[PDB]
């Protein structure tokens, strides 16, 4: 809060990140808008920002960033002919207009896959106009990921630039470049989903659900830190994410840079793992600190039982600083439990809270909450067995067939869900094994259950766009923290009237041969979903057999002289034969 907010953020961030961040904001709020229209909007805004830096009294410089940005966006968005319902946001004044633009962010926009050009062509284009090339990178990611954590997209952008800078001078450009880009492509996806969970927690469940999340995760990460210090960080981190999820991207990046700075100057009070992170340059520093490994737990920590169970002033302490007290409980339990998922720790906290709510009213409170910690046992236990058992299945199957097993499992749980959503969610669910099952049973739950949190939230938000399954709605609506157990407890749905057998749904074209491996698997996993919708009584054994028939038949037809008269003819052989069998 300054006399000219646009001047203050252009000074704090510098021209280059200001520019980049304004493009991301525009690309995120108006996803269907072409690249050159955005570029032009960003350049007017930038040229204007410059006049405020020079005279913060100049006309309009005291407007709010949403007033300035939203007006600029509306010069193109107000065209209902091409933007349809976005034009409604433009008929509104702030802060309603901002709210409208937030509501219209599209988790799955109707946007073509990226035909990646040739290495020499990308390299030439990078050398032709460096700035435009990198801007296009920012645009294509921001419009497809409208909740991508914006300061962190700057960090991706920097690594994307460095990949080209380095690899376009290699003797073997492709060998150098493609691995870097593939790696960037997949970390950006993981990052966006992870950020998507932060914005959903904030927007659907409120500042308090996010603060709980952050007290737990940060107490695990920095267990040496005092409660006042963890609270301080949680306050600052909640403001950063609130800003970013609210489209206040310049503020978010600016407050994030301050957080990193604060952390790096107070390592002594925070953690001993931070030394490397705190020597990195500005963008990398923040990324590094958000993923640093947990610190060692201080030695010889007393029991929680003394302060939270045995003490004869639990009700006193609870009934006087309710949220401070429970925040202390969760801090103390999370700092001692790096091996529990954040969601489990929050379920434990919630069970502790509701016991107090119940016992502090009771005749003898002290006697009523004496056993509260035993109530934690079955809650700890359910996520461990799940993880154990599904890892076994992963070790047995491999990533792809584990994706197939989860695909059948989730299709049977919630068969009304669109097929594209079921494939994308299940595939991602399968990636939990490769990510988490190589770890010892003690790093597995935080890794695996916190990842499932991220994937189920994707299903939640892709389904809320057009709801069709009451079970998904219920599990997504009922309580963030129990989301994973809720979906895991779904049995097969017996209301579900099987989908009528379709011909064209099970017929592969010849263009399928020229797709990537991943794209071709998706075609197969699409088909497996539609088979389960059509025959939901089919056995795990009957299904892993028609998957193999589709597999071998696509290989056969793709490796053939008449690829057209094969997929037509020797494909009909695959359909009515697996229809009967
Ligand atoms: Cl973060
Ligand atoms: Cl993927
Ligand atoms: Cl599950």
């Amino acid at each position: 809060a300054h006399k000219s907010e646009v001047a203050h953020r252009f000074k704090d961030l510098g021209e280059e990140n200001f520019k980049a961040l304004v493009l991301i904001a525009f690309a995120q709020y108006l996803q269907q808008c072409p690249f050159e229209d955005h570029v032009k909007l960003v350049n007017e805004v930038t040229e204007f920002a410059k006049t405020c830096v020079a005279d913060e009294s100049a006309e309009n410089c005291d407007k709010s960033l949403h007033t300035l940005f939203g007006d600029k966006l509306c010069t193109v968005a107000t065209l209902r002919e091409t933007y349809g319902e976005m034009a409604d946001c433009c008929a509104k004044q702030e802060p309603e207009r901002n709210e409208c633009f937030l509501q219209h962010k599209d988790d799955n926009p109707n946007l073509p896959r990226l035909v990646r050009p040739e290495v020499d062509v990308m390299c030439t284009a990078f050398h032709d106009n460096e700035e435009t090339f990198l801007k296009k990178y920012l645009y294509e990611i921001a419009r497809r990921h409208p909740y991508f954590y914006a300061p962190e997209l700057l960090f991706f952008a920097k690594r994307y630039k460095a990949a080209f800078t380095e690899c376009c001078q290699a003797a073997d450009k492709a060998a150098c470049l493609l691995p870097k880009l593939d790696e960037l492509r997949d970390e950006g996806k993981a990052s966006s989903a992870k950020q998507r969970l932060k914005c959903a927690s904030l927007q659907k469940f409120g500042e308090r659900a996010f603060k709980a999340w952050a007290v737990a995760r940060l107490s695990q990460r920095f267990p040496k830190a005092e409660f006042a210090e963890v609270s301080k960080l949680v306050t600052d981190l909640t403001k950063v994410h609130t800003e970013c999820c609210h489209g206040d991207l310049l503020e978010c990046a600016d407050d994030r840079a301050d957080l990193a700075k604060y952390i790096c100057e107070n390592q002594d009070s925070i953690s001993s793992k931070l030394k490397e992170c705190c020597e990195k340059p500005l963008l990398e520093k923040s990324h590094c600190i958000a993923e640093v490994e947990n610190d060692e737990m201080p030695a010889d920590l007393p029991s929680l039982a003394a302060d939270f169970v045995e003490s004869k002033d639990v009700c006193k302490n609870y009934a006087e600083a309710k949220d401070v007290f429970l925040g202390m409980f969760l801090y103390e339990y999370a700092r001692r439990h790096p091996d529990y998922s954040v969601v489990l720790l929050l379920r434990l906290a919630k069970t502790y809270e509701t016991t107090l709510e119940k016992c502090c009213a009771a005749a003898d409170p002290h006697e009523c909450y004496a056993k509260v910690f035993d109530e934690f046992k079955p809650l700890v236990e359910e996520p461990q067995n799940l993880i154990k058992q599904n890892c076994e299945l992963f070790e047995q199957l491999g990533e792809y067939k584990f994706q197939n097993a989860l695909l059948v499992r989730y299709t049977k749980k919630v068969p009304q869900v669109s097929t594209p959503t079921l494939v994308e969610v299940s595939r991602n669910l399968g990636k939990v094994g490769s990510k988490c099952c190589k770890h010892p049973e003690a790093k597995r739950m935080p890794c695996a259950e916190d990842y499932l949190s991220v994937v189920l939230n994707q299903l939640c938000v892709l389904h809320e766009k057009t709801p069709v399954s009451d079970r998904v709605t219920k599990c997504c609506t009922e309580s963030l923290v129990n989301r994973r157990p809720c979906f895991s407890a779904l049995e097969v749905d017996e209301t579900y009237v099987p989908k009528e057998f379709n011909a064209e749904t099970f017929t592969f074209h010849a263009d399928i041969c020229t797709l990537s491996e991943k794209e071709r698997q998706i075609k197969k996993q699409t088909a497996l979903v539609e088979l389960v919708k059509h025959k939901p009584k089919a056995t795990k054994e009957q299904l892993k057999a028609v998957m193999d028939d589709f597999a071998a038949f696509v290989e056969k037809c793709c490796k053939a002289d008449d690829k057209e008269t094969c997929f037509a003819e020797e494909g009909k052989k695959l359909v009515a034969a697996s229809q009967a069998a």
